[PDB]
């Protein structure tokens, strides 16, 4: 009745971890239930990343739900490949076709990429961070020569926060030089605020600008602050409050007291949070498939040093794979399903633009079809002064002697 | 193998690493504070305990695309190797104006 | 020296006399002058532009 299960956490994401309780409550059944074993460590390290994966392999588990960077994602990766490990994850799929890996983040390329075509803009900025892997910025990089694009990136991520006041003042110094008035900010959830008030202050927020935040958490951040500048402020949301099953899961969230759970006490809840609740489900259901699938999956001893040389990989591994793999339930992150490589499958984007009013549901796309929600004649504002510009010259334009 | 030689207790490890295994061996040397000597591309930031032996040749290139006084041009790269040359030349592309 | 998974990280300290020695060398080489910054990099060496 007890599964093992090993956790890596970043030592920051308490939220992350306060969904991850959450989900080991409501998906717990009288036929089983999932024994966690949480490690909190530093995420980038590699070298605990390493020893945290180890210390996992040697208790024997049989699955791992955990994260990690760029300087630490390979390490993830190889180590699952080779020890046939599944690895389930929230944070941005691997770049390639991993086995024994379950992203639960879908892929937001082909967001991206035509939400540019839609605005049809054909020069933009792009601002990015190397935090999460070069995966997108090789995307935009590449159809950049296929539609003649003209682009800026700016490896924005290596900056130090003491002269960020001098050093931010100066990146929008270079951006002059074109009078760009189309950006992608491609920071996570964190920086994206950090450039977000330094707009502020130089007032590159009016009518003019229109920026493209480029993560699954378009409301995750704080938008209120950028919303009645005038400027168009785009983005992408995951977690849809609007579905009925969010907003059971946001009643019985907005209630739980915050001493016990961090960070849950609000309305919201971020889009790496939210696949961690929905990565449970994965595993559970993926387990309950085992069962009745008449499948026998327990180590047959101890799994030994994970640097066993050489390495000898416990076969029942490929059954937790192709468990996992088949895995098809529905949870925060809308459809969940995934192909033979674990990437997210079948799956759907919401797409927001920033108005008066605030966030508005406006678009979507699919891996099949682009850009479709056509279109939301609810809510709306009704409420567009028009900017007429003129030059004071008799007597076409004279000011009035009173 | 980082391993395999602790344990014999070698002294310094001379090497080599990819785009995917730099960081393993940067965060492994500086913990275990073994010293780690290798010509692989230099690491992208200050990492302790690694020799580089390949100079930096980024420095060297964006010199001598502003000696041919060029403004629009073609860069290729195999994300294989990297890309920590291509990120200079695409960070400072808005200074110097460049359409690459 | 053991294990190098050794919890807790037990760092041995000549080490860090061994770091100090490799960056302070100076000598002469294929690649011109050679020498070293507390990180690792080279300094004050020679790329020919041919
Ligand atoms: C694809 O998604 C649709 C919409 O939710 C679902 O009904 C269908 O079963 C999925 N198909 C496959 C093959 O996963
Ligand atoms: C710098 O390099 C030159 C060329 O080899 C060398 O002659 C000089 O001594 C070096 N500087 C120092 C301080 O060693």
């Amino acid at each position: 009745n007890s599964i093992q299960i090993g956790g890596l956490f970043p030592r920051g994401a308490d939220q992350e971890y306060s969904a991850f309780r959450v989900g080991m409550v409501q998906f717990s059944t009288s036929e089983f239930r999932l024994t966690p074993h949480i490690d909190n460590l530093e995420v980038a390290n590699s070298f605990a990343v390493t020893n945290a994966f180890c210390s996992q392999f040697s208790r024997g588990v049989y699955a791992i739900f955990g994260f990690y960077d760029k300087k630490s994602v390979n390490t993830i990766t190889s180590f699952c490949g080779t020890l046939h490990v599944s690895f389930i994850t929230p944070s941005f799929p691997t770049d390639g076709t991993h086995p024994f890996v379950i992203q639960m983040r879908p892929d937001l390329k082909g967001a991206l990429l035509s939400l540019i075509e839609y605005y049809q803009w054909d020069k933009f900025a792009y601002l990015y961070d190397s935090d999460r892997g070069l995966s997108t910025l090789q995307a935009v990089l590449d159809s950049a020569a296929e539609k003649k694009w003209q682009v800026t990136a700016i490896n924005v991520g290596n900056i130090n926060n003491d002269k960020k006041d001098e050093t931010y003042r100066s990146l929008f110094q270079d951006l002059e030089l074109k009078k760009e008035r189309r950006v992608i900010l491609d920071c996570e959830r964190d920086k994206v605020n950090d450039i977000v008030d330094q707009v502020i202050t130089i007032g590159k927020h009016v009518k003019g600008y229109h920026y493209i935040i480029a993560n699954l958490g378009f409301t995750d951040g704080d938008l209120l602050k950028i919303q009645f500048g005038g400027a168009e402020v785009s983005g992408f949301q995951i977690v849809d409050y609007d579905d009925s099953l969010v907003s059971k899961f946001i009643e019985r969230w907005s209630t739980l007291e915050e001493k016990e759970y961090p960070g849950a006490h609000t309305a919201t809840i971020k889009y790496t949070s939210a696949l961690t609740y929905d990565a449970v489900q994965v595993m559970t259901e993926a387990f309950r498939n085992l069962r009745k699938q008449r499948i026998e999956i327990s180590r047959r001893g101890n799994a030994g040093d994970c640097l066993a040389n050489p390495a000898v990989p416990w076969g029942q591994g490929v059954e937790i794979e192709r468990a996992l793999k088949q895995v098809q339930v529905e949870g925060l992150s809308g459809n969940i399903k995934f192909d033979q490589n674990g990437k997210r499958i079948n799956y759907t984007i919401n797409i927001m633009e920033l108005k008066t009013n605030g966030p508005r549901k406006i678009g979507y796309w699919s891996e099949v079809d682009k850009m479709v929600l056509t279109e939301d004649d609810t809510s709306g504002l009704e409420q567009k002064t028009v900017v007429v510009t003129t030059i004071l010259e008799s007597p076409y334009v004279m000011m009035k002697k009173n």
